[PDB]
């Protein structure tokens, strides 16, 4: 059928074309512009020629040699095209481990050192040795031969009577350039991304724009609606429980603190549901002292974003708060956070955005509590200032992260679809022989799987906006 053939060479060109272009354009995009030499950069260019030297050095020879089954095209190029796509793909595709091990470097451990550019550099030579080394079996044992009259390129292994080191050599490869790297991004992405929506927080909602009035008159309003008169105004929100959340410690703190005379000027608003005990004795808290204020029913979050806005501080006596949105919560409202040094909360509160103790010890927390009414005396405007400038500035390195993090998952995830056909169908004969209609499957399945050298660059013109206005700059004559 040649107009099929005809239909297959144009689909092999457009991946050609497209290849070259993109991945030439993306490498002048990163190396041509100062602010683009980066160590993700490094391994992205490294990434880019690695797959647009595959798909200019190999494809045309492999639509055609899989179409017309006769080797033309020399003993070298017989080597070098089985050698080639192997070290190729292993380049490539570890330059993306080296991408995402850097996320998860500078996200999950940001104290540990980072690869500098010249290691970087050092790390994309050592990544081409291994994979020249990892190819560099296959492409030793092809030649050219007749098979019986007729050339043919094939890969001819010592002959061993079961075949042995041939097929270890091919399940190696295949773990190496595709199973074992997509778990080990598989793994680094999972936690980046989970920890980075974890951290992120509704801006549109978590605002002190949508707040009427001053602090003060607010803060009076809600403890009149509490029937308190004004004072310092401490405001907890979690589950009861023990060993986690803290309102435990919270209760020993307040019962330590009802025997000072300073008690008398401050106020407790405690909010949460659980532990029948804990919640018997914020109950017996309650009504033993008319400065504390308890709510087990549910309340809807435009009730606690109000509450966020009239207290004066927010106690977080968290054993355990591996994220700490709720900090993030009550600092864009412009409370104070009073929190255990543990998670989240340790890595967003500074000393000049809250007030930080240590887990599980009422006593400390009783001490911070008369700093924070000690710090009450005095106009607290400043210090509600930078809670509310570090959330900001915190939820924003989130979300950009958080942006090239999803590219760079499109980018892994195209991979693995891209290749999984291939390698299944090269895998198939070990588990049942079959292979008796196949060229026509051949062909959409090595088209798929070279087709993956496209697809980055367009990537990341979508996800991108530096890479965007780059494709705008190199494209200027076009409309
Ligand atoms: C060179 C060719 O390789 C296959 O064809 C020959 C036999 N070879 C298994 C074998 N090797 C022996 O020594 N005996 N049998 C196959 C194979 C080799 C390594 C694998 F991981 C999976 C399959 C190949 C490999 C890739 C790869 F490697 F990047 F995926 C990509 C492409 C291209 F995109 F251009 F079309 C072409
Ligand atoms: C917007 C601009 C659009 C421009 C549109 C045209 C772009 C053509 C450029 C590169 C494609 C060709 C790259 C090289 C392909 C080599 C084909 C080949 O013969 O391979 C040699 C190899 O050694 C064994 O065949
Ligand atoms: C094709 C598959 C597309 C998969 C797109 C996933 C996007 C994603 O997971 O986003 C990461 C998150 O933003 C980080 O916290
Ligand atoms: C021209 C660009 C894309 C068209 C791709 C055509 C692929 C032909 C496949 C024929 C078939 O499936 O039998
Ligand atoms: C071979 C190179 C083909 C052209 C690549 C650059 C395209 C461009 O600069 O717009
Ligand atoms: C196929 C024909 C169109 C090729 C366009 C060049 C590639 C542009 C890109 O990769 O962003
Ligand atoms: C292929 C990409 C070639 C263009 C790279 C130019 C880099 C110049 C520079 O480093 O300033
Ligand atoms: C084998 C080597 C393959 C090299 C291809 C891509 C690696 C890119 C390294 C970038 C070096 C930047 C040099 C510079 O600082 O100008
Ligand atoms: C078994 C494969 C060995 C690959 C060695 C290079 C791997 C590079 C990936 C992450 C290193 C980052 C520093
Ligand atoms: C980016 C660098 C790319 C370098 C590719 C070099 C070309 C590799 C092609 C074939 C290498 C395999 C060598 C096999 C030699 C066999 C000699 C013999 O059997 O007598
Ligand atoms: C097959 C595995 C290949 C790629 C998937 C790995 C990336 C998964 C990211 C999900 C993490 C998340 O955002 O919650
Ligand atoms: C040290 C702090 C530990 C915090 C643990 C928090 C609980 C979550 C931990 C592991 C669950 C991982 C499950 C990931 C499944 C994929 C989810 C996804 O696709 O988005
Ligand atoms: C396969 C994993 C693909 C990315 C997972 C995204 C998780 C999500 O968006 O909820
Ligand atoms: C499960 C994955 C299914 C992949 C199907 C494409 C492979 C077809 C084949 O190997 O013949
Ligand atoms: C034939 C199968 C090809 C598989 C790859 C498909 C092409 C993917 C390339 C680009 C798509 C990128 C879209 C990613 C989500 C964008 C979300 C958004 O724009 O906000
Ligand atoms: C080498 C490929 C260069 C791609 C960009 C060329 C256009 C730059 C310009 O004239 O603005």
């Amino acid at each position: 059928p040649a107009w099929q053939i005809v239909l297959w060479a144009a689909a092999y060109t457009v991946i050609v074309v497209t290849s070259v272009v993109g991945n030439v354009v993306v490498m002048w995009i990163i190396l041509a512009h100062k602010r683009m030499r980066t160590v993700t950069n490094y391994f992205l260019v490294n990434a880019a020629f690695a797959e647009a030297s595959m798909a200019a050095f190999n494809t045309v020879v492999n639509f055609t040699y899989a179409v017309h089954n006769e080797w033309y095209y020399g003993l070298f190029y017989c080597k070098f095209h089985n050698f080639f796509p192997i070290a190729a793909i292993f380049a490539s595709i570890y330059s993306m481990t080296a991408v995402a091990f850097d996320r998860y470097m500078a996200i999950i451990h940001p104290l540990q050192p980072r690869l500098s550019l010249t290691a970087t550099k050092v790390v994309i030579c050592v990544i081409w040795v291994l994979a020249l080394l990892l190819a560099f079996p296959q492409g030793y044992y092809s030649t050219t031969e007749t098979m019986p009259s007729r050339v043919v390129c094939k890969i001819e292994w010592p002959e061993h009577p079961n075949k042995i080191y041939e097929k270890v050599y091919h399940i190696c490869v295949t773990v190496l350039i595709y199973f074992l790297p997509l778990l080990v991004i598989g793994y680094l992405y999972t936690v980046v991304g989970i920890t980075l929506r974890a951290s992120g927080i509704d801006c549109s909602f978590w605002n002190e724009s949508y707040l009427t009035g001053s602090r003060d008159e607010r803060k009076k309003s809600l403890l009149s609606k509490f029937g308190m008169d004004e004072g310092v105004t401490f405001m907890f929100i979690g589950r009861f429980d023990r060993g986690q959340k803290g309102v435990d410690v919270l209760l020993k703190a307040i019962e330590i603190l009802s025997s000072k005379k300073e008690f008398q000027e401050m106020r407790f608003i405690i909010i949460g549901k659980g532990d029948p005990e804990l919640e018997g004795w914020a109950r017996s808290l309650e009504e033993k002292h008319g400065n504390v204020k308890v709510i087990t029913e549910m309340l809807s979050r435009e009730f606690v974003r109000e509450l966020y806005g009239s207290v004066d501080f927010v106690i977080i006596p968290s054993y355990f708060e591996p994220f700490g949105l709720v900090a993030l919560e009550a600092m864009c409202l412009g409370a104070i956070p009073i929190a255990s040094a543990v998670g989240g909360l340790r890595d967003i509160i500074t000393n000049e955005t809250g007030i930080l103790v240590k887990a599980g010890d009422p006593g400390e927390l009783a001490n911070a509590i008369l700093k924070a009414l000690e710090l009450s005396r005095s106009d607290l405007s400043k210090f509600r200032e930078n809670c509310k400038k570090r959330a900001m500035s915190f939820s924003e390195q989130v979300s950009a992260a958080r942006k090239v993090v999803k590219m760079m998952i499109v980018v892994v995830c195209t991979f693995a679809i891209c290749w999984l056909p291939f390698h299944i169908f090269f895998l198939l004969p070990y588990i049942n022989p079959d292979l008796y209609f196949i060229q026509q499957v051949y062909l959409a399945i090595m088209w798929l799987a070279m087709s993956s050298t496209m697809y980055n660059p367009i990537i990341y013109c979508c996800l991108n906006d530096r890479f965007r206005l780059g494709f705008k700059h190199a494209f200027r004559c076009c409309p």
